[PDB]
């Protein structure tokens, strides 16, 4: 349902879309069959202002243990305060180098496996769900067999009782009792499942992008400090997480100038609000600040985006400086990208040559 708010003309959005973000900032969705009044929130203050409100849920409308993004306070608070610190300044810090020789890892198969490649499932899925094991902690026995499968269960219960290091080991660690099995496999599978899914769309689209800006390929290989103002400019540009889940106004609530009446529900369309001023669209590394929601915002932001943008600083900024003659196998313009659906936005495959 409201399929409208995904339709693209490759990157960018369709016409169609367009035209319904003409309709200003919050669009209301009365229903045909009269159940209900939904809201599309397609602009930046409009998106921030739903999401930052202590005045919604996200409550079904017409379940997985250690799924943050299906609580709510106090609940959500609970579970979030347990896993927050492995995503802290200093795990980053100490995470880098060997995320940076994981990268490496994965760009040293593909230099010597020789072009052509299919960046996607030869490099950047591999990238993610190996960044991914580590960041968890995995231990290096069940990583391929973990990978494979995306018994969870089985491992979460097992890694619990001898907590290691990662994530995981943390939260066993510092919160062993009040957490479950089937919690802590909650936790390690969104990581390993969307999140995945996510980072190696940013990964693999985010790479035909800057193909597609030869200048500023070249530019983020002369100056690799543009990495992480890159990083924020490709998730904005990218959007892979177009639409978020529906926001239900728990009381009558006033949001960019108009009452959303108790009940009704709120989807924030962030392909929208990233992408829809057509002043300062235009793909560009250089901008020192972007103004977009591609992490979210609220209690419900992005608990990995300080992972997520530091892989992509480091993937990015690796691959256009051991690869400054990759380009395309095929014209840009036969590239496939998966037709409008909620699901994460990719392309289905991407050859490249060097
Ligand atoms: C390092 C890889 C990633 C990890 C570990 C990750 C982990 C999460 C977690 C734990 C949540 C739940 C937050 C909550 O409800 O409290 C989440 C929701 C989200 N993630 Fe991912 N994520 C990852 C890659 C991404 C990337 C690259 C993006 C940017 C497009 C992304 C955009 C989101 C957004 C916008 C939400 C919030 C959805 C909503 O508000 O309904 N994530 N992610």
């Amino acid at each position: 349902e409201h399929r409208v708010l995904h339709l693209r003309d490759r990157l960018d959005l369709a016409a169609e879309l367009k035209l319904l973000c003409e309709r200003g900032p919050l669009v209301r969705i009365p229903l045909e069959d009269g159940s209900a009044v939904h809201w599309f929130a397609l602009g930046y203050d409009v998106v921030r202002e739903v999401l930052g409100s202590e005045k919604f849920d996200k409550r079904v409308i017409g379940a997985l243990p250690g799924n943050l993004l299906q609580l709510d306070p106090p609940e959500h608070t609970r579970l979030r305060r347990m896993v927050a610190p492995a995503y802290s300044v200093r795990r980053m810090q100490a995470l880098e180098p060997r995320v940076q020789a994981i990268v490496d890892d994965h760009l040293d198969t593909m230099a010597s496996t020789g072009p052509p490649v299919e960046f996607l499932r030869e490099v950047a899925g591999p990238m993610a769900a190996r960044v991914a094991c580590e960041f968890l902690g995995i231990p290096l026995d069940d990583r391929g067999e973990l990978i494979r499968l995306t018994y969870m269960r089985e491992l979460a219960a097992r890694l619990r009782r001898d907590p290691g290091d990662g994530m995981l080991g943390m939260v066993a660690r510092d919160h062993g009792a009040d957490i479950s099995d089937e919690e802590l496999a909650g936790l390690c599978a969104v990581v390993m499942n969307s999140s995945v899914e996510q980072t190696e769309s940013c990964l693999a689209a985010g790479t035909l992008l800057l193909l597609e800006h030869p200048e500023q390929f070249a530019l983020l290989r002369e100056r690799p400090e543009l990495g992480e103002q890159a990083v924020e400019e490709i998730v904005r540009y990218l959007s892979v997480f177009e639409g978020l889940d529906p926001r239900t106004a728990t009381e009558d609530v006033e949001i960019g100038g108009q009452v959303i009446k108790k009940g009704e529900a709120v989807f924030c369309s962030l392909l929208a609000a990233n992408r829809a001023d057509p002043a300062l669209d235009g793909f560009d590394i250089t901008r020192k600040e972007s103004r977009h929601v591609a992490f979210g915002h609220g209690i419900h932001h992005c608990l990995g985006a300080p992972l997520a943008r530091m892989e992509l600083r480091i993937a990015f900024t690796t691959l256009v400086s051991r690869f400054p003659s990759l380009r395309t196998a095929v014209p840009a313009e036969e590239i496939r990208f998966r037709p409008p659906s909620s699901n994460v936005f990719t392309l289905l495959e991407l050859p490249l040559t060097w």
